[PDB]
């Protein structure tokens, strides 16, 4: 099953991205199994901010992020096959963005 935990990253964190902030790894799905990452951030707005590893289920940011734009996003993964069928999920993910020596608090 997909085991996940809230990611906090820092907002205004800079280029060079994109970069690992995490892992969704799943306790017992296929070995062949690739996650999808979806939600506010990934494919719905903002789009493109978030991407996990299909294969690793390495949760990675693609550029800086500032907590007004959102300050949650909530992502959804999937473990699917390489037949591309979702085995399990949609599991929510919550990516928080926290300040670094109080970015913008």
């Amino acid at each position: 099953s997909i085991v996940v935990s809230p990611i906090l990253i820092p907002e205004n964190q800079r280029q060079p991205f994109p970069r690992d902030v995490g892992k969704v790894v799943d306790s017992d799905r296929p070995e062949r199994s690739k996650f999808r990452l979806t939600g506010k951030g990934v494919d719905q707005e903002p789009k493109g901010i978030f991407r996990i590893n299909e294969n690793t289920g390495s949760v990675s940011v693609t550029r800086t992020l500032d907590r007004e734009v959102i300050a949650v996003y909530q992502l959804f993964v999937e473990t699917t096959d390489v037949n591309g069928k979702t085995l399990e999920g949609p599991v929510p993910l919550e990516v928080i963005v926290i300040d670094q020596n109080d970015n913008r608090p």
